[PDB]
């Protein structure tokens, strides 16, 4: 038992570790998307920059979660970061939809973790997840939905010119 | 066959992918060290910052390798980033020695890759590894050896005061 | 025999002269493309500026090669700069593909020259070609491949509007 | 027939193309002189810089002529740029006299072209050649004559010290 | 065996030590030339400054070589710095020719060392010598050859006025 | 006999040459110490910087002595710079004591040279040695004695932590 541990259950520690691993997996998937849009036959630099920024944001998420785990007295247990389920993300709209699904899964996991923290009578972790992630994930999901809608309203993926214009005007 | 592929063997592509995975593993190990020195019972902030910077440098290494793979016409195939073989790095000198061993392994892998590139008559990748990694890895190994020597000449790990002074004066 | 000649074979001198002539031919082809996109019935100013910049870069390449020839004690022997095999480059995508083929030919010639220099035990010229041209040609080939991919993903050459948009957004 | 062609004869177009080729040949000869004065056994850097600047000026001349050809509705037809008739320009005074002869030949060609334009009732091309080249060629010929006179009044080519002093004080 | 030694043969270490001693000898010869041109009966200050700068450059060469030896795990073994074979360097052209011969000998030694490093499969030391010395020695040899040519084209050593003018205009 | 020689004995010239050789030997020993503290198993950067600065100061001493020799009409005769009697300076306190002994020997040589100059009725060289070296050597000996005392009052060489603290706080 750590000297700084106070009102911190072991289930919350396991959930924090699992969310750390989930954020690592999300950053891995975002990096995979970024360097898939870096290929010569794809040639979409703005999508690559955006997905690299998203991977860095998920890295910051994981770092903040590990710092919070070290603060609450819990111990960190890292696991194997699984590779993305895909290596060729087809087009831009497919990558945006996959990122939207990943963000929704991360949001569901964060909501389950906050429900657990509320059941554990842990207001600190509750408000931490509320102010540091919930609104962030909501904004990210809204932005990805807007991007998917704009890509569908232009002819993608059937129109590569539409994806080029979305790379230039929107993500540029 | 890519339209930009020219004097680029498939063995070189596989070696580039394996080196990308190795750099990812090195960054993972460095992040594990950094957040192991972030624990409350450890309390060494400068070691954490240094290992986080090393993890970011290995991330930049992997990104540059993936960019070079995309330039030479080869395709990227990511794998599962294995977790570090340890979760408790004992003390500071043990972590420095483990980082030294990891750097020496990465240097051996880079030397084997350069030998392969020379056997494939690929001067571009050869000089790329020469100017972008070889001297960098040599400097890193020399710095880690100096750190290990200074830690051994102060009483570490038997003297926690020595590790504190090395964290304050050297890595501070 | 020059007083400054040292570890410099005559075959390397002939190869340097041939590469100088090749760079001159490449600059001539780039200037031809630039002023073909300057015609009234073509009207693509950004393509003209880009090809003029590429011609100036090949001119700098030839000047650096002649300076290196004067440094290594060898003598320069200039030949007739052949005219481009075409006077009407059809459209923009055709010109980009021709520039890609020319860059790949120049890269193959540089790789053969570096192989010869390695067989002549000339590390100076080897590293010179490695650091001053190899990565440059790789970047140029990658950029031309990205341009060709973007032109093919927009409707060119069947869509002149696509070529206009590529001239405005990309090369503008 | 171009939509912008107006009062522009085909003979004027052929003369413009021939003058473009002549300016290209002049730039080639100037570059040959510049890199002949770059040799180790010659060692005259200021002469090399001056001849390189003259080659760049002839390149600008050719570019302006091609732009004027594209403006007047005519089409450009490039030919093979012949190599200079010499590869060893003896000394500095010989190179200056050869440059003077080349400038006088270019001036004669420009005067013949202006006479043709006047016979074709083309005042635009006439005044263009008058204001953009005639006075320029006159100034260049006067400067080359002054340089030849100063080189002859110092002992060149029989005095290499005279050529060194002309490189240092005059062209420096 | 050092903890940082990796892919570093003992023959390469001996060659590095011998090259360190050679650079020390070159710096000694350059200092001897500099302070020979400092004598009252000689009175050539610019030659003294130039040779002192060359001696300092050879000192920096030796320091960089010793730093590289300390980096690659090898141990440094210094020897006796031999005095220059001459104490009166006759004139300026003789000193320039002696410096040219010394630079050519150092270049031959560096080329032999790079050949040895390539035979030892050491790309790090190979590229180090390539980028940090080879082009530097080539530029130095070219500059010394140009200086010798200019001194021979002015009347030196039979004309002390020529040496004075070379000291004032060139090396001044 | 030089035209500028006046009240300058040949014994004073020989003593000046011997002192030049002694300063060269001192600079060599200081450089050896500096690059001995540069080794990986030593790892003391501040000691290396201090000894390199001392070597540069002895180099300036030798240069000033050679300039004074050229001023007084005497001729310079350089000899072989002997290597240091040691290649492994044990620890920091041993190197400081060796530097102190070398400084005391140089001071004794300078005092003997000043006594000779006074016996030769040479006030110029006397006051030159007085104002340009005597107080400098006294300050250097006092500083080295203070360093040795501080190293002995901390536990060196039996305490490597003491040497590390002296490198950080004092020489840092
Ligand atoms: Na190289
Ligand atoms: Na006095
Ligand atoms: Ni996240
Ligand atoms: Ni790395
Ligand atoms: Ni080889
Ligand atoms: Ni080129
Ligand atoms: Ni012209
Ligand atoms: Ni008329
Ligand atoms: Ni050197
Ligand atoms: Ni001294």
């Amino acid at each position: 038992t750590s000297q700084v541990r106070q009102n911190y259950h072991q289930d919350s520690e396991a959930a924090i570790n699992r969310q750390i691993n989930l954020e690592l997996y999300a950053s891995y998937v975002y990096l995979s998307m970024s360097y898939y849009f870096d290929r010569d036959d794809v040639a979409l630099k703005n999508f690559a920059k955006y997905f690299l920024h998203q991977s860095h944001e998920e890295r910051e998420h994981a770092e903040k979660l590990m710092k919070l785990q070290n603060q609450r007295g819990g111990r960190i247990f890292l696991q194997d970061i699984q590779k993305p389920d895909e290596d060729d993300w087809e087009s831009g709209l497919n990558a945006m939809e996959a990122a939207l699904h990943l963000e929704k899964n991360v949001n569901q996991s964060l909501l389950e973790l906050h429900k657990l923290a509320h059941d554990k009578n842990d207001p600190h972790l509750a408000d931490f997840i509320e102010t540091h992630y919930l609104n962030e994930q909501v904004k990210a999901i809204k932005e990805l939905g807007d991007h998917v809608t704009n890509l569908r309203k232009m002819g993608a993926p059937e129109s590569g010119l539409a994806e080029y214009l979305f790379d230039k005007h929107t993500l540029g």
